[PDB]
């Protein structure tokens, strides 16, 4: 297969293969691909029916499990294969080798462990030992269907059983029940037999994994069961948990689909309505009964293919593929930091902001691609859909750790990181919330939009480069660096602390006040006729700090030949309209016959090459 898939090419992943699975469409998935983000080195985990042995996941499925597939029978003894685990996997990672459809995360690895029938390995610790990143949870426990007086079931007249709604405050008043044994059950390693589901999926949330569960096929009216309501017994774990209901297009849900209701924070909506995937068939060689005696006897076949299916089941795959996109894009970022892109990058559906049916909205990867649009705190969450405990840190802490340096080290998800957005990433998406952010890592984050969070911006190590604008008041720690040409509300850099403005020669534009302390750094870069560096503030307060002269890109400072052909220059490396209060400590570099001189004029501080007083 030769791929006509281009970099900076969206339409041109846009092939037959592509276009019969509509999902992908709908959530922008070839923005990604254009992009060079398709799930490549990052393995996702499914439980779910033993998935198929098929073309589509050749080189690229591991199962733990007892060897044997899932088979449903009848009281005659039809036998039929259990094709939902097939079909799911196929929508998160089928191959893109030109032939039927393939997943969004179309280059990710598959370990898929047996929902049910599962001997003695039901291979869940595992699982969770594994370095799968992000589990399908594509199953869940029905509502009571409401019966006549007979006891047949009751239809709607959209063609839908009548489900029984559950309630939220029966539904949270269970979950609260269990609470004190699945925290128990969580903290040993799952039993290869019987186990709690509860605490399996809080054991892996808790060791770094993202879980995606399906909202449940019991009509827009219901709400998603007690197992589904875990964080609000672990609100520790919310954002490891994402509730995903059925799109039947890109802005309705489907008439079967069960809403966000009280999961709201932590749910989206995804395609889920005549899903084109992997299926398998039990089917008889001889024109025959389907059926155990014929299976026995070697009659039956089971053969790949491809079939629609619809439900939240198929849905739940699509943010299960859009994690393992985005683990590519953010290699950097834990889970809980995926789900926060994945949740603020959403394209808002039905009421404003978050709701009860759609909850953050439309998964989006053409939005989430550039960066998360929110530091989520409670304030940002309507009270009607809070969950208490949630969302309780102020900082999005975000590590750009360097090329070749360890990310979540001690988890299962322990990895070197080897891409290049290790050591440069920009997010060019504007970012609101009333979160703040703390960078950390000696790699360089830029960001380009127009940024309005309310919480404070703390670069702990490493580069920050503003060239879009923050609101928020940033403080430069040791080993930190404050850069680039555009607006931040207020800076304070501290002992080791340094504050670099442009990308090479530039302004950085400061609303309040620019405060240098004892040992903060200045690192001013000069050329001809008097064209430098500057800090363009409202107010300044100088307790310190070192001026730190060199030419435009140059690793050092100047040398005695650059100083002296720059003789005479002059330069404005600060501009207040409220006025300079103090001194720097020194300004480097000084040689024998030529030095840099700061000259303070009240509210701007200039900066020569001159003579030594001579
Ligand atoms: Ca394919
Ligand atoms: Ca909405
Ligand atoms: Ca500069």
């Amino acid at each position: 297969y030769q791929d006509p898939g281009r970099l900076g090419a969206p339409d041109s992943w846009k092939t037959a293969e592509f276009n019969r699975q509509w999902g992908l469409e709908a959530i922008s998935a070839e923005f990604a691909y254009a992009r060079g983000y398709t799930g490549k080195g990052i393995t996702i985990g499914v439980i779910d029916n033993a998935i198929l042995s098929h073309s589509e996941f050749s080189g690229k499925l591991t199962r733990l499990d007892n060897g044997s597939y899932n088979f449903s029978y009848d009281k005659q003894d039809n036998m039929s294969f259990g094709d939902h685990g097939t079909h799911v996997a196929g929508i998160a990672a089928a191959k893109r080798d030109g032939a039927g459809m393939h997943g969004v995360a179309f280059d990710a690895d598959i370990i898929g462990t047996k929902l049910n029938d599962y001997g003695n390995r039901n291979g869940r610790e595992e699982l969770i030992q594994s370095a799968a990143r992000v589990i399908n949870n594509s199953w869940g426990i029905a509502p009571d269907i409401r019966r006549d007086a007979k006891g047949d079931i009751i239809w709607l007249p959209n063609g839908r059983p009548d489900y029984v709604a559950f309630v939220k405050s029966e539904v949270i008043a269970e979950m609260m029940r269990s609470k004190s044994s699945v925290e128990w059950g969580s903290e040993q390693p799952v039993p290869t037999g019987g186990h709690s589901a509860m605490s399996t999926l809080l054991r892996a949330a808790r060791h770094g994994k993202l879980i995606v569960f399906s909202a449940g096929n019991y009509n827009n009216y219901n709400i998603p069961e007690a197992q589904k309501s875990l964080p609000y017994a672990f609100p520790d774990v919310l954002n490891n948990y994402l509730i995903v209901t059925n799109l039947s297009d890109e802005n309705q849900l489907s008439v079967s689909s069960t809403s966000c209701g009280q999961t709201a924070s932590y749910c989206v909506s995804a395609p889920g309505s005549d899903i084109y995937s992997t299926v398998g068939r039990l089917e008889s060689n001889t024109g025959g009964a389907v059926n155990r005696e014929a299976y026995n006897k070697g009659e039956l076949s089971l053969n790949p293919g491809y079939g629609n299916k619809s439900g939240t089941s198929m849905a739940a795959p699509h943010v299960t593929g859009v994690a393992a996109v985005l683990m590519q894009r953010f290699p950097y970022m834990s889970a809980d930091q995926i789900s926060a892109v994945i949740k603020t990058t959403a394209t808002d559906l039905g009421v404003a902001g978050i709701d009860n049916l759609f909850g953050w909205g439309r998964v989006n990867l053409r939005d989430a691609i550039n960066g998360p649009k929110m530091f989520i705190t409670k304030e940002d969450i309507p009270q009607e859909y809070y969950v208490p405990g949630s969302y309780s840190e102020k900082q999005f802490v975000v590590n750009i750790p360097g090329l070749g340096n360890i990310v979540e080290p001690g988890t299962p998800v322990e990895r070197r990181c080897t891409s290049s957005e290790c050591s440069f990433d920009s997010w060019s998406n504007d970012i609101s919330g009333h979160g703040g952010l703390t960078k950390t890592g000696a790699g360089t984050l830029a960001l380009l939009g127009n940024n309005t969070y309310r919480g404070d911006t703390w670069v702990k190590q490493g580069v920050l480069a503003i060239d879009g604008s923050v609101a928020s008041n940033v403080y430069i720690e040791n080993s930190g660096t404050l850069s680039g040409e555009g607006t931040v509300g207020a800076f304070r850099a501290a002992r080791s602390g340094s504050v670099a403005p442009g990308n090479g020669i530039g302004t950085l534009h400061v609303l309040h006040d620019a405060i240098f302390d004892r040992g903060s750094q200045y690192n001013v870069e000069v050329a001809d006729n008097g064209r430098s560096d500057k800090i363009a503030a409202r107010r300044a307060f100088l307790n310190g700090g070192s001026v730190n002269v060199s030419l435009e890109r140059s690793q050092n400072l100047l040398s005695q030949n650059e100083a002296q052909s720059l003789l005479g220059n002059k330069y404005t490396i600060l501009t207040t309209t409220d006025g300079v209060t103090g001194r720097f400590e020194n300004a480097n570099p000084s040689y024998p016959f030529v030095k840099v001189a700061l000259d303070y004029r009240g509210n701007d501080v200039g900066l020569g090459i001159t003579r030594t007083d001579a």
